[PDB]
């Protein structure tokens, strides 16, 4: 079960993560993609306070991609994201084509 | 022409609920399931502020889902819930099988 | 490819409208509709802080929808919107009904 989540909102970030953590739990054999946008990029920093959170996504396999565009809105650098961090041209961009590609779409 | 509402943010809940009804009066047969879940699970109380609104739905024969996770971590019980409402394992779980069943989504 | 765009909380237009720039610019040939509802009709307004980015994507030959349901309750007048904007019965019917068409789905 292929699944493309969108998340923008910076604020919303906590209980976005614990609605992948709960899709995950969910799904048997979830193929999931985290696509983060517009100021919820700032989630992926180093330093973000969700951090551990996040390494935890990507131990269960997931995808988690950063948005360019976003990163650049928002000042910062590839070297302060965390590591292992995919990183796409536009997040709205690989949203549409994953959805073009069969993937079911979750905005949180 | 079946969608699959979903419903996250209990401060937005208000004007949700109006859009859901603004669908059901646009869409002819339409064939409708609103998932509440994150914070807006509260909004399926009995003491609940929309509860009027609710029910009308639910006369209007729209399915009112509720996330088992998010009435877990709310600290809800399910003695607190409106009658007649339906509970699933997980909120983002249903609304991605929905979709994959063909039902359109729809983000509130 | 052809993509619906919705935008429904006024406070985040800036942001949704700078999305949507951004998907312009990642998708080539993308076919893009903007159907916006509840408080975001309020950017449609002719002194709308935003009107410059939105006759900047009606220029892009980019499809800006604004919801009948959202200007009547937010008590705006037809007269008051920018010229060139189409209106639908139902902004949320709409959207749906564009998925159903085959459009890919963005919510901003």
């Amino acid at each position: 079960m292929k699944v493309v989540v969108q998340i923008k909102d910076f604020d919303k970030v906590p209980q976005a993560l614990r609605s992948v953590i709960n899709l995950y739990n969910d799904i048997k054999d979830a193929e999931i993609e985290v696509v983060l946008h517009q100021s919820a990029i700032k989630a992926l920093l180093k330093d973000s306070d969700t951090r551990s959170i996040i390494e935890d996504l990507i131990k269960k396999n997931i995808l988690i991609v950063g948005c360019e565009n976003s990163i650049r809105s928002q000042n910062l650098s590839h070297d302060q994201l965390i590591p292992g961090i995919k990183i796409v041209t536009s997040g709205v961009g690989e949203i549409v084509r994953k959805q073009s590609e069969g993937w079911i779409y979750l905005a949180l």
